[PDB]
């Protein structure tokens, strides 16, 4: 799998507007992936995460070592704190990187 990192616009939309799935705690456990993406918010805006994605780091905190309870925290912490969101995700669910449509 593609792993990307991403730096989100927080300052210009305000909310991080994904759901999660999953756990990476256990020994076995699948991962936590990006369930649905929420229009309108800092990661639906940038457009390359996409549902099915494996969330791997927000910023320096390791998601491959979390229950989903302890993820869910972590995000809701780190989304009211100032300062950058910055997603580690693996390209497990497909990116829609920027794409010119033409030009003069």
């Amino acid at each position: 799998m593609n792993i990307i990192t991403v730096t989100l616009n927080m300052e210009k939309y305000n909310f991080l507007g994904i759901s999660i799935v999953g756990q990476s705690n256990e020994r076995g456990d699948g991962g936590i992936y990006i369930g649905s993406i929420m229009k309108g918010g800092a990661v639906a805006a940038d457009g390359r995460i996409e549902p099915g994605d494996m969330l791997l780091q927000v910023n320096d905190m390791n998601f491959e070592n979390m229950s989903n309870d302890d993820a869910v925290r972590v995000l809701r912490d780190i989304v009211h704190k100032p300062g950058p969101i910055v997603l580690t995700v693996a390209k497990s669910g497909g990116s829609g990187n920027e794409v010119w449509i033409d030009g003069p």
